[PDB]
């Protein structure tokens, strides 16, 4: 006999599962405990989750609204054609220049499909070399030259890089290189680059060679819903995104390309059109994606209408000058910034003229619930050299420029234990280690952290419902 | 002025979002009052839905649990571990002989990804042809050459197929064309076959040929958990799976693998040990995805642990019950079922001795709230109208019905196919006309109440149809 | 100080270089007093070899006639042009629905440049699998799935095969695994094989898979030249050879290629026409060779003038009565030939039944001036040693032979099976058991003996035997 | 019937061919009586061409001497036993280090077989620059992207150029892009680059990066072997080569590589030794190439004992001092040289500066019997009139000019270059215009006949100017 609907399907998870329930608290209690700087994570919102945990997983729609391989679409194709339209909308996008396709199941999978669309295997691609702030999905093989994203195995990438002594994209190099090596695509935007895009410069280098323009805006794709950074979309032909990242959204991908007639270039004949639409949703599916995730989309269409609220732009605005006000607080200590500030939503912070490595102080901070992660700066070829810090997350929680400022000096707390343990134990990772272990400075930075982040506000759950309010 | 945090990140989705919140409202509604029949669907547990819809959803973890590149994972690795440990457990391995990689998104991007780990760019592949009943993601190319699927284009793929006559796999063609191609991945399982299959004669096969062997049990993969088909661990290297079809959990991706000491083969070393399981997780991450679902990978460890539960072997049980009976009535009144019957959660319909397009069926049956799809059966070329239609058991099963409710799901599908020969013997087979008998059709209203009455006699899984918006 | 230009370059080889010099009056004496039966090897014209050994050698001459990247080229234009108008005239050609290419460097660079002239890197090919006749070029890999030939690295291939039983070409299959792989290139003609092609229906196959369709003619270019044997330009787009084969001249290739207007086909545009000539051209030069060798182009202009002759057709006439006679020969005593028979120049043995490889009898022949080659037979594994061995009719039908002295090498080829079987059977099957009966064997030196002076009586092409520096 | 052999086969070219031997004879005449100065010709012995047109032709040696896939071949192996050895001492090698491969067809057969010998499909090679002096198979693509060389086409290319103000290579970016772009192979030599290598930083850069490092010597190595420049066999893994320019033999090609132990490396281990040999051995056959021309191979034996003497040291010195003298007869009358000069036997004429095009004065060369090619220059993109002229002194060396006949080449090319512009200047500077200066120009037709005048009384090897058909 099998068990009741009731008992097996319709039981909470507290009763079904008590393991994964009291982990998931216990996480639930961790974001809120720690001041949480990766750049790339957000809290999204309550709205957002209860989409996201619904039904609409339950729905194969693989296909387009009103082209469907199943019956059954009524309503999973209403809430895909809305979040279609929000996010032209979110993104101040016409619908007959623009069109987006919304069923990537994340990031990566949205920027390998856009490059299925366009691309044959083996065809040339650019990026901006990841140690110059760029994406594994650039195209990214080592200076050793191990091909580690599957973008440098299934095509043939060439990474533009940095100048060394500002820290900024080099455009003369990069357009050397573009005719150089004449690629078929080249992307712009990046994971760990604290500065704007010339994307006008970008689209002269394109035009000068003959390839594509594609951004990849994940990482800043909530600041241009903004209209607080450069628009990627007046240059680019084709701009890909996450939409968990500063679009506080669920954990999904979106592509846009362009629609309708081209702009006038010598050669190509008169009123040509884009060809971009069919390739793109055929490369999703039937090309390498299946059933889209609805949940995903669903609670993706309530995100982007959020994005589109006076709130968010002002989140957008005081995300930047968080951003801002953390790096001008550490600069003041002394420290490195790549480029020496900032104008997004990161800074990359060089810890090489101190004496230590990113893992050292990702390691020691996530000790005191200071959650960072390591990462590379230029001149790293595979431990890298510098820390990445991102204000999304605690700006969603209501800090302010001052209380940047306390994470800067938390921060600075950080890293100076991180020397004092290093000057103490030593700077090989063995030695290192033994600092870790009781030490009641790191205990006491542990104690502040915590005293100073379980007072702000968290979005996406009452904390007054969680099981472990201590 | 930001929002106060309470105001846009606590507010429920029914007041900052009343346009989708209507919708879901509605989409809640369409799935218990219909009769849901697509073979890779089902209605999952409120219990991992509530893990699907969480805080997880929040952390970046790239990486393998102790061996992440982000800090702060300390009870994201604890959740990883359970939900490797659970799979292996819901499906009897040994963690000795046996890993599993749970971050893979959905069930393309497991497949793609265990593809990429073991085979260079243009490596050759053999899968169940899409008109026989593989997935796209086996190789599929087109009658006509167009190479479809994303696994036809990065590698070479030569399908094999089933017997024209009797829509079992021709084991002799397969090795005979797996002799003469020569692959280095031999791909098993699928999307629309309805019997079990020889996992040894494909062992025979891949080691004649010198090739790697995977099963998809996707579409199955609750069934083998239960032990109520042949289990494919015994003789695949490699076994993916979806997550949300039979196995009753979240939409997402498991790549199993071999581990440990190689069983004894002619020239092959001694010692020697299976090298899958760093190939197969740096495929995942860093090659292909990044950030792993934390949401989906927690969901799915709870619907793993409700799979082994002893309720979950009496379901899968009746599953397969269910599409017999459901198979018997069928071929009572005439109907062509491919292979005549099923050993699994399926039927393939054959519709051509009817003069009927699945497309046609499909339609029709939509508009009374039964959803089926239009499937593709031996011989048919054309992906708008195919020749079939393919009908699953899991979804219905999953909200209580037995077989005596499955043979009134035959009447309902025998109605609603009756109803489409009148329609086409009325207005002709061309679409514009055929679409012309479907505005106000008192037989399709008709048919549309009645499969509604029948619909709501039933519990429902994953939310309260006492607390749904949109009653009766 | 330099050496005066008499001294080093106008001093006879003779003189400058004894030792080469003896080494080639050594081969030319064993070419003419042995039993020459290689069906690759023929014995071109003392005219042919005097354009080879010519200034022509000395110029550059990259791209066509009229368009070239060097100056200087007013004679090197007319020469390949007439080499060109004369290679259409040989095969009966109309100029405005044939081109052809004559720069290739031999067959296998022919090939390759026509493949890379229509084909993308991995795109699919067909050709007939080794063992079963075809050549290396038509994408040869083993039946252990290993890559041998360029055209199974750069292209992706599937040999079609010949029927197990009867050593003809199984159409059936070969339609069958077209219309599964989807080739964009079929390839027809071979090495080994000893029959006629079915060009009419290698030309349906290629339509009912959209494929184009290559014969590489290499082998009986000669006897086609003749029209002797069935024609490929009538159904085939491409048509490559060498001519250094049948046809009688130097070693070098052709690339005939289809021009103008294309014959009706469903779908295809009205007033469609061919486009080959200028992507085969490119792939030829620059693509993949640079200057032509202007003195094998030359020499090939004078053999493609004597293959127009009507003393040539009597000559290819006497090649495949010369190897009927000898396979009719043969198969009397019981040796079993592939397919029991010929339609061309070949015969190919499978020495399997009597227990031999073709390694002994091509080792032992050599011993008595018999030679032939040992060569692959259906099943073969090993090139070192393959089942069988391949007799060729027209190097001794280019000395004068006929049916009665071809009678003979029958008879002789007899004798050194006879004795290659005898000699085993003493000293074992093990290669360095069977070497040691190969000394001071008196049967082997009384073979040698008679098939010496058996080749001493026939006259011999391309130099006088009067005037060679080894006598007898 | 067929033709007797002495009619068809023995009887000379002149009767039986004499349109044929007719053009031949206008060619010697034309090698005769102009000055021939494009950088890869070569004017051969006789005792070359008397090894290349002879009973070679008609033998088939597939594989190695002592291990080949026909009978018959007991001299053919000795001759290429004998062509390996000379080539090793040639080039002063130590035959425990180095081994050569000499079946090669010629150049880009060479080059094309040692890529493929060492690469697999899209690997990565880094060439010269066409315009900056590197050859098609170096891996040439166009600067608007068309991919134009086969080694782009089945390999990934990134060339490297030379310094665009001093016109020497830039080692410096040559790093720089090698660590960004990681080749697996880098390749040095060219085509028209007129200095010297440093291939000691060459090795540097390769060791840097990880590559393999091939020289292609082809149109210095007859100055390599008479140790008149840098040693690429000091610093490179494989080394390939043509036979028919500065080395003076026949069209061939041959590739040298390592052998035994590697030196040390601190990752490599100990006791490594290099395996190029069977992998460059395969390349060449069965993987591109059938059957060897023993003819050529004949031939370049003979060259290589030629190489090796005393005689031919002095003319590979005498060739650069021509060079040499002629560049600076050039620069004296203020003409642009690519580096302001050169250390090789050819010189790179750039006439950007004068308003010409190489096509204006290859083409009113070509009236005047003066024999250039027209040539790239750093930064051009048209094939069809590139901004230089490319003259080498290899061949007119040959027929015995020193330094002051060089100097009246100078003037001769002096004289050319002036009338191109007056008829620029008179006639216009579109070919519609200019074609009508090359009309019935006396000035012209007086230069060529200073011209053939100069060139006639010059000795000539590889026949006798007594013999030929035509002397005036
Ligand atoms: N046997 C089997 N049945 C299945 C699937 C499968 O993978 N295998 N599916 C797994 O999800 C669904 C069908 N998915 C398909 C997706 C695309 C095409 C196809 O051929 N598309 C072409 C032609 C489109 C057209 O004609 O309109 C194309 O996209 O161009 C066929 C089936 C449901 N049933
Ligand atoms: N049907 C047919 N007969 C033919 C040829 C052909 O191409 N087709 N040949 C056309 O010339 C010659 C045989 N050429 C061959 C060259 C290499 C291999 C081969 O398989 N080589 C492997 C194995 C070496 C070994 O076992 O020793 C290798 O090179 O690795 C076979 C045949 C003569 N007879
Ligand atoms: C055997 C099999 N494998 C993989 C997949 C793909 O899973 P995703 O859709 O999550 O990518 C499917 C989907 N089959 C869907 C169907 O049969 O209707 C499948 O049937
Ligand atoms: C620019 C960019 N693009 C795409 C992605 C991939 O998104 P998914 O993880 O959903 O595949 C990332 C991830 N960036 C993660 C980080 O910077 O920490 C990214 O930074
Ligand atoms: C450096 C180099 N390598 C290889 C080759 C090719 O040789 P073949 O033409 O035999 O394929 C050439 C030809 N160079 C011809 C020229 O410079 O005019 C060459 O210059
Ligand atoms: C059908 C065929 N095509 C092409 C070639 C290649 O020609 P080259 O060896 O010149 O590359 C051969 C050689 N076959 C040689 C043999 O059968 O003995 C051949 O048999």
């Amino acid at each position: 006999h099998m068990d009741p609907v009731s008992v097996w399907g319709n039981t909470p998870l507290a009763t079904v599962d008590p393991e994964i329930h009291d982990l998931i608290e216990k996480e639930k209690r961790r974001q809120c405990r720690g001041i949480e700087l990766i750049a790339s994570e957000n809290f999204t919102s309550f709205a957002v989750i209860e989409a996201l945990g619904s039904a609409l997983t339950n729905k194969y729609s693989e296909g387009m609204p009103g082209n469907r391989y199943y019956g059954g679409n009524e309503y999973i194709d209403q809430i895909e054609n809305l979040c279609r339209s929000r996010a032209l909308q979110a993104f101040h996008l016409d619908a007959q220049s623009w069109g987006v396709n919304v069923q990537p199941y994340s990031g990566s999978p949205a920027n390998f499909a856009a490059y299925t669309a366009v691309l044959n295997p083996h065809d040339r691609i650019m990026g901006l070399d990841l140690p110059s702030g760029g994406h594994l999905t650039h195209g990214y093989y080592t200076s050793g030259g191990k091909k580690i994203s599957a973008t440098s195995i299934y095509f043939e990438s060439l990474p533009y890089k940095v100048n060394s002594t500002t820290g900024y994209i080099d455009y003369d190099r990069l357009e050397e290189k573009a005719l150089d090596f004449r690629p078929k695509l080249i992307i712009c935007g990046g994971s760990a680059y604290p500065r704007d895009w010339d994307y006008k410069r970008f689209r002269e280098v394109a035009d000068k060679c003959g390839a594509l323009l594609l951004c990849d805006m994940a990482h800043t794709s909530g600041l241009v819903a903004a209209q607080e950074v450069n628009s990627p979309f007046e240059y680019c032909d084709i701009v890909t995104t996450t939409t968990h990242k500063s679009l506080r959204g669920p954990r999904a991908g979106m592509i846009f390309y362009r629609k309708g007639p081209k702009p006038p270039k010598k050669g190509q004949p008169e009123n040509a059109v884009y060809d971009f639409e069919d390739k793109i949703n055929f490369a999703v599916f039937p090309s390498l994606q299946g059933g889209p995730h609805n949940h995903q989309i669903g609670a993706l269409a309530v995100a982007l209408k959020q994005a589109a609220s006076p709130g968010f732009k002002a989140y957008a605005k005081q995300v930047k000058a968080n951003a801002v006000a953390l790096g001008k607080y550490l600069m003041g200590k002394g420290y490195s910034l790549v480029t020496g500030g900032t104008e997004n939503h990161l800074v990359l912070w060089d810890l090489r003229p101190l004496g230590l490595t990113g893992y050292k102080v990702e390691k020691l901070c996530d000790l005191c619930n200071i959650t960072v992660n390591k990462n590379a700066v230029f001149g790293d070829s595979s431990a890298p050299g510098g820390v990445r810090i991102g204000a999304p997350a605690m700006t969603s929680r209501g800090l302010v420029e001052k209380d940047f400022e306390q994470i800067g000096e938390f921060l600075h707390r950080a890293v100076t234990l991180t020397l004092e343990i290093q000057k103490e134990h030593g700077k090989l990772l063995k030695d290192f280690n033994k600092g870790l272990v009781n030490n009641k400075a790191i205990e006491d930075l542990k104690a502040d952290v915590e005293k100073f982040s379980a007072l702000f506000d968290m979005p996406g759950f009452l904390v007054s419902e969680m099981k472990y309010k201590d």
